[PDB]
């Protein structure tokens, strides 16, 4: 029973075909101008908590969504929760407020521009995490910002150990609330982007964070991930991608894999070599949540990449 | 009378309350994270030969729009047309079919990012500006690509004078249909980032271009401008803003001044000044066509900002 923090919401995605990196001009006054052709609108179902315990759902783990919905237009999400067999426990949806919203712009690159509709994500704090019954492991990821704080101060006072993964959720913190997270916090997860937006903000070095986690995981797209301790670090690998479509979730599913990783026992290696599979997985799907393989695709896909099974 | 052939849209804009700019990390796997706080949706009033029609008409220049709208929704479009004064006579809407919608993702710079869903603008080409009656100048600007080059093709052929500015359509162009338009035009203007995508794709310098037409003007947002011609060059000053909300629809509110002076007479100089006070207007507003001066206001700020009437 792994408690899954984070934001549930309503994803509208524009995935340029291309790397926006190619496209910039410091040179000029306007950086970049681009203009993509795309078809037909399709909303998705997101969401941190949403995307995280997809993926860890469709590994065969125990994932209880703990976040807020808007009685709006909840039905939808709830309907698919209920079809996967997915726990509303720590679901909360709020009569008369909408859910949260994204309007995601990105690139092959994932460097998703969003704007942001925070709607009923902006009480995530009604649900205490505290209060989860036999939780074994958590992940606190982006959400409102009494919420994300909330998560991370109950769970740590709950000695339930958890990862910290503030991803979009950075601006809302400063300094301070940034620091006293991570001293909460077990496990630090963030893509290379974020590290250095927290090491900024925290005044500290790597070596700083790292000192005051079990983990600090820097995923960097197509490169792979780097696993730290304080007494080592493990290089892990990127799964090549069977092709390229969109990389918006790719954080997410590979958190799915490290949160079956870590209460499974895994060993580092093996742990991120299955959160990097998901993260493959997944980017040859368009959404957070589109990809859907058994386990036992997933266990035939891993031991073909390192000759072993998960 | 003046031909404005281009897109006629609905925009969703999603303006970074700042600079992209200041967010990249270039040293990084992931070259830039977003994820900001907006308010809800406004179906605002856009595209290409809408924005440039609607500034040249604030001026009292007679604008004649050339484009098509998709039936399903064309009605508040075509309506207000009608309560701004512009005509229909050229603006041809596509039964059961839907209007081109932009969602643009921007900052403060401009650097538009844009998922496009053209409709009935890949239809454009059912308009030919060769049977335009009494028109004595043009602009051919982005709009579906079978139709920007008919435009081209068929106003070099009527003998009617037009500006080209191909914009957000150059993805459709190769080195010898663009080589072609610009051969065929009197004048172009693009902002910086698109002269320098003109250059490398005709393999011609920027004095090569210039040499082809009587004037090239390349704008750059709060820098100004330049307007290259032949017997000497321009260096268009900004206008300071009142303040800078929105400038998606800037360079379009400036082709309205750069079209209501050629048509009236003005030299470069003067027609670059108004060109560029109808886009310190237009980003004092969100949107393209917010902005709605009056002839005596824009008179007043032009004596303001430049020390004569032109
Ligand atoms: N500011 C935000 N707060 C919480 N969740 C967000 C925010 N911005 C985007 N999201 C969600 O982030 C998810 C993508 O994250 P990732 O899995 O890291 O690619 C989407 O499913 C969005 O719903
Ligand atoms: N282009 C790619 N090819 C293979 N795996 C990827 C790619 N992009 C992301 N991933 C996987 O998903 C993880 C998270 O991606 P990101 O959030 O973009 O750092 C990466 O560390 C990889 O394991
Ligand atoms: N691919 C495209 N084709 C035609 N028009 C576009 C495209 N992308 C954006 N636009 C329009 O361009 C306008 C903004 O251009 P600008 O006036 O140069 O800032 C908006 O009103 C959009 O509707
Ligand atoms: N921040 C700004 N302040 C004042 N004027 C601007 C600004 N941005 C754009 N403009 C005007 O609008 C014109 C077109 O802008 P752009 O399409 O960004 O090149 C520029 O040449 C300026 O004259
Ligand atoms: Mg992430
Ligand atoms: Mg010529
Ligand atoms: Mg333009």
């Amino acid at each position: 029973a792994t408690l899954i923090c984070g934001s549930i919401a309503y994803d509208n995605i524009m995935t340029f075909e291309g790397r926006f990196r190619e496209h910039i001009l410091p040179d000029q006054v306007h950086l970049i101008n681009l203009s993509f052709l795309v078809p037909t609108m399709r909303r998705e179902f997101g969401g941190c908590a949403g995307n995280i315990a997809y993926a860890l759902n469709l590994l065969g783990g125990d994932a209880r969504m703990m976040g807020t919905l808007g009685a709006v237009d909840a039905q939808p999400y709830l309907d698919r929760m209920d079809a996967l067999g997915l726990s509303r426990e720590y679901v909360r949806v709020l009569p008369d407020t909408y859910s949260a919203q994204a309007m995601i712009t990105t690139d092959l690159d994932n460097n998703q521009i969003t704007a942001f509709h925070p709607g009923a994500m902006m009480q995530s704090h009604v649900n205490h995490a505290g209060e989860a019954k036999d939780i074994k492991l958590a992940i606190v990821g982006p959400d409102g910002f009494q919420g994300m704080v909330q998560h991370t101060e109950e769970l740590a006072q709950a000695g339930v150990p958890f990862i910290f993964d503030p991803g979009q959720g950075l601006p809302l913190f400063d300094g301070a609330t940034l620091r006293r997270s991570i001293e909460l916090a077990t496990y630090i997860a963030v893509n290379d982007y974020e590290a250095k937006l927290v090491c900024d903000k925290t005044g500290w070095s790597e070596d700083e964070i790292a000192s005051r986690v079990q983990a600090l995981i820097i995923t960097r797209g197509e490169h792979g991930a780097t696993i730290r301790h304080r007494d080592g670090t493990e290089q892990i690998p990127a799964v090549r991608a069977e092709r390229v479509i969109d990389p918006t979730g790719c954080g997410d599913a590979f958190r799915g894999g490290l949160l079956y990783g870590i209460e499974h026992g895994f060993d580092w290696a093996t742990a991120g070599r299955l959160a990097s599979l998901m993260g493959a997985l997944k980017i040859a799907h368009q959404g957070p949540q589109t990809y859907a393989p058994t386990r036992a695709e997933i266990d035939a896909r891993f031991e073909t990449a390192f000759g072993y099974r998960p």
